[PDB]
């Protein structure tokens, strides 16, 4: 195989060495997989901390998009990796991106209940006025997926 697909495969497995290596020997960083993913978007996803900080160091698009619009925070913060949201927003992630639904990375993690998620996006400018394209706030999904926690961070 082609040095991305690789890539692709061992960032979604976890294989910090084999990434490691296929990017010292120029795998491109932004390599696609069917579905627009790139290693970025799957190392975020299955949580592969030390593959998401040797990307970044590789030169990843922090902000890639794949075909549904999502980036590596959405992601993130969806799937509850602190740290990961973490390191993303220190390396210019872009807090408020929103896919294809309209959701920013606060939308989802206040979907899926992720509290200190919320309260880090929340420190780092997301705001807390975005409306998907349902019309609804962070707050709105909190309510409606039933988060009293939550709902009050998003309140103050
Ligand atoms: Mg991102
Ligand atoms: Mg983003
Ligand atoms: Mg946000
Ligand atoms: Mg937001």
């Amino acid at each position: 195989a082609d040095l991305g697909k690789k890539l692709l495969e061992a960032a979604r497995a976890g294989q910090d060495d084999e990434v490691r290596l296929l990017l010292e020997h120029g795998a491109d960083v932004n390599a696609r997989d069917s579905i627009g993913s790139t290693p970025l978007h799957l190392a975020a996803a299955y949580g592969h901390l030390e593959i998401v900080r040797l990307l970044l160091e590789h030169g990843a698009d922090v902000n890639a998009r794949d075909s549904t619009g999502t980036t590596p925070l959405h992601y993130a913060a969806r799937l509850g990796h602190l740290e990961i949201v973490r390191l993303l927003l220190e390396h210019g992630a872009d807090v408020n991106a929103r896919d294809a639904m309209g959701w920013t990375p606060l939308h989802l993690a206040a979907k899926k209940g992720h509290l200190e998620i919320v309260r880090l996006l929340l420190k780092h400018g997301a705001d807390v006025n975005a409306n998907d394209h349902f019309g609804k706030t962070a707050f709105d999904i909190s309510i409606d997926n039933g988060n009293e926690d939550l709902a009050e961070i998003l309140q103050s």
